[PDB]
């Protein structure tokens, strides 16, 4: 391209339980309309699977944050009507539902970054 690209995050809105399947669904389509190019590196806070392990006590709460997925990838028409047509997609996340609002690739690393937190000493 003429001009460097520029890569940015966009997050994705999707049913729990599903947010897993919801990603390997972007490869498919993706796949498809040959859209990885635009697609760089998709980001995945859920597991397919859940771990035995579960909160020491009931009262406790959870800090992950199922249901919303980061994905890098070049905001366009392509693109867009592609997550559209991913099923099991609640829709984007930014200032409207028709144009998710970039955010910084270190914003993108926080978020990330709260799923690896644990509450190793509850209170």
């Amino acid at each position: 391209m003429s001009e460097a690209p520029k890569k940015r995050w966009y997050v994705v809105q999707a049913f729990s339980g599903f947010e897993g399947r919801v990603a390997t669904s972007l490869r498919e389509h993706i796949k498809l309309h040959n859209m990885e190019d635009l697609f760089g590196e998709v980001m995945v806070p859920t597991e397919e699977v859940v771990e035995i392990r579960g909160g020491q006590r009931r009262k406790s709460e959870r800090k992950f944050f199922p249901g919303y997925v980061l994905v890098q990838m070049v905001m366009n028409d392509a693109s867009w009507h592609l997550v559209r047509s991913v099923p099991r997609v609640m829709g984007f996340i930014g200032g409207t539902s028709d144009r998710p609002a970039p955010i910084s690739d270190k914003e993108v690393d926080a978020i990330m970054n709260r799923l690896q937190q644990v509450g190793d000493k509850p209170r």
